[PDB]
């Protein structure tokens, strides 16, 4: 009833300790200029538009604006029943 909740808190928290700031946002926003480079045109505009919306936060959000344990909740991995 709480096996993955702990494993998801010990790993998502330990990884955070290293993910905390091991990779900056320079190789990220650039990566998008690479993977989101072959994306079709339509979804390449929504993939670069969202990046601006998911670039400095997405990387700085799971880290501080949020705690590693909460993520396990947002992810809903402790699903005891079938999600409604």
């Amino acid at each position: 009833s709480d096996v993955y909740c702990e494993v998801c808190e010990f790993l998502v928290k330990e990884v955070t300790k290293l993910i905390d700031n091991n990779k900056t946002e320079k190789e990220i926003l650039d990566a998008f200029d690479k993977m989101c480079s072959k994306l079709p045109k339509s979804l390449s505009e929504e993939c670069q538009e969202v990046v601006d919306t998911y670039g400095s936060s997405i990387l700085s959000i799971l880290l501080e604006e949020v705690s590693p344990e909460l993520v396990c909740s947002m992810l809903h991995l402790c699903s005891g029943l079938v999600p409604r």
